[PDB]
C-alpha cells in the first residue's frame, strides 16, 4: 500500500537520507509504501537522486532534545563536513564536558555537540545490528549493552605504550587525554588518532 502518514513521518517532510556512498544528505520523502509487515521510504534528494530506503536509513532533519537520546541510540552526526551514521556512547555529563560521544559506523570516535546530531527515523530495535562489519557491531554490542560497565586503561600524558594498528604492536605515546578518548602519537609515523580509552588496542603493559 501506498501511505501518506507513518508514525510521526508524513510525505512531503524534509528528511536525510543515506546513500550508496555511506554519506548522508538532505532530500524530501515523496512516499511511503508498505510490503508485507515492512515499510520503504522514497527519498528524492536535494542534489542527485531517487532511493526507496529502509526506515534505519533516513534520518529526520533537525537535532534532538538531549531527553532523547540514549547509550546506544542511532543517529547521524557531522563528521571531519560529512554526514555519516553512529551510535551515542556518552551522554553530557560533567566529566566530558557536557558533549555527546559517538562511535561512528566506520570505528571513529568524536566529542560532538547537539547540534551536530540527527535522530535516525525507525532505527533497529538492536541498533547495532546495521552496522555492516561483525568485529565494529560486536564491539558496539558488548559496549552497549555493558554500559554502565566500561573498564578503561587510566592514561597521563608523555606515557610510553604500544597501540594495535593494521594487526601489529606499535610504540606510540600519550599525547593528550579528553574524557574517555586519548590521542595517540605513533612513534615510527609521527601521526596521531584518538582511540577511546576501554579499546583492547591499548596496552600499556609490556
Ligand atoms: C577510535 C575508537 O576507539 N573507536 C571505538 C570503536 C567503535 C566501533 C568499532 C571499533 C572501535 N575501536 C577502534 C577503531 N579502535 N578501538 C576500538 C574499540
Amino acid at each position: 500500500e501506498n501511505l501518506y502518514f507513518q508514525g510521526d513521518l508524513i510525505v512531503s517532510m524534509r528528511i536525510l537520507g543515506k546513500k550508496r556512498t555511506k554519506t548522508w544528505h538532505k532530500g524530501t520523502l515523496i512516499a511511503i509504501q508498505t510490503v508485507g509487515p515492512g515499510k520503504k521510504y522514497k527519498v528524492k534528494f536535494d542534489n542527485k537522486g531517487k532511493s526507496l530506503l529502509s526506515g534505519n536509513h533516513i534520518a529526520y532533519d533537525y537535532h534532538p532534545p538531549a531527553d532523547k537520546l540514549y547509550v546506544g541510540s542511532r543517529v547521524v552526526a557531522k563528521y571531519k563536513v560529512w554526514l555519516y551514521a553512529g551510535i551515542v556512547a556518552e551522554t553530557p555529563n560533567v566529566k566530558n564536558k557536557l558533549r555527546f560521544l559517538i562511535f561512528f559506523d566506520d570505528g571513529y570516535a568524536s566529542y560532538v555537540t547537539q547540534s551536530e546530531l540527527y535522530p535516525i527515523c525507525r532505527p533497529l530495535k538492536k541498533t547495532w545490528e546495521d552496522i555492516e562489519d561483525i568485529s565494529c557491531r560486536d564491539f558496539i554490542e558488548e559496549y552497549v549493552t555493558a554500559y554502565p560497565n566500561r573498564p578503561m586503561v587510566l592514561l597521563k600524558s608523555g606515557q610510553l605504550i604500544k597501540t594495535e594498528w593494521e594487526g601489529t604492536w606499535w610504540k606510540s605515546r600519550v599525547e593528550e587525554v579528553d574524557g574517555s578518548l586519548v590521542r595517540i602519537l605513533f612513534l615510527d609515523d609521527k601521526r596521531c588518532e584518538w582511540i577511546y580509552r576501554g579499546s583492547t588496542r591499548l596496552e600499556p603493559m609490556f
